[PDB]
């Protein structure tokens, strides 16, 4: 069976929130999101793939005294957004881009109770950061970013090793956005992928060289 949903500290106020499924065609494939904390209230960064598993995920941070205020999807895959219909129903508080919310609409599934536009957005000024780098593993991915802590979660547009599904990618562009990226937060204490370890700021470079690699490759 596929292991438990795992939750472990990063940072102060900052944890790792990891959940497994079973892919065709590829396996089990962990999924690395957040939950940051500011003060009292908690903030879910991408959801689990599934409403159990984010529910699990709630219920832990509840007990533990912390309201959650909201989550946010980085993109419309189910990897980031699988829990929004389960929080919803919670009258827990969704994000997502405008983007992301009409693929989410396009596909049939459930979106978001908020949305924003253009390339920055604050869901917490000062804390947390959203950052539209450009068209990359999907047309709408998004990066967030914890400036108090130099942590930036590049979810599934960080791909060190390789590029992985690119059904819904825009190779052409993937190169241009990550290089928008790597300039933005070269200074990256911690960046967290969304299949793959922790990595430092050099996640940044590797993902502009596998981009790059990728688009020539193509041709
Ligand atoms: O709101 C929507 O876009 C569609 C797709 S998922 C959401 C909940 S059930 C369905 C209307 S019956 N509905
Ligand atoms: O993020 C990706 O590129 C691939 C690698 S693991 C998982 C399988 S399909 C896509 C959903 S985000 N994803
Ligand atoms: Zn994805
Ligand atoms: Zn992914």
């Amino acid at each position: 069976s596929l292991p438990d949903l795992k939750i472990e500290k990063l940072d102060e106020g900052v944890y790792v929130h990891t959940s497994f499924e079973e892919v065709n065609g590829w396996g089990v494939v962990p999924k690395h999101g957040l939950v940051v904390l500011v003060n009292a209230e908690a903030y879910l960064i991408d959801t689990p793939f599934t409403a159990k598993d984010t529910e699990k995920l709630v219920t832990w941070f509840v007990e533990r005294g912390y309201k959650i205020k909201g989550s946010i999807s980085s993109h419309f895959h189910s990897d980031s957004t699988g829990g929004i219909e389960w929080l919803n129903s919670r009258s827990i508080p969704t994000y997502a881009s405008e983007l992301t919310n009409e693929l989410l609409k396009k596909d049939g599934k459930v979106q978001a109770t908020n949305s924003f536009s253009g390339v920055n957005y604050w869901l917490v000024k000062n804390k947390i950061e959203v950052f539209y780098p450009g068209p990359g593993h999907t047309p709408d991915n998004v990066v967030v970013w914890l400036p108090e802590r130099k942590i930036l979660f590049g979810g599934c547009f960080i791909k060190p090793y390789g590029l992985g599904n690119l059904g819904d990618a825009n190779i052409e562009a993937w190169p241009k956005s990550a290089k928008l990226l790597k300039s933005k937060y070269g200074k990256a204490k911690l960046v967290v992928p969304s299949h793959s370890e922790v990595g430092d700021a050099s996640l940044l470079k590797l993902t502009l060289e596998q981009a790059v690699k990728g688009l020539n490759e193509s041709k």
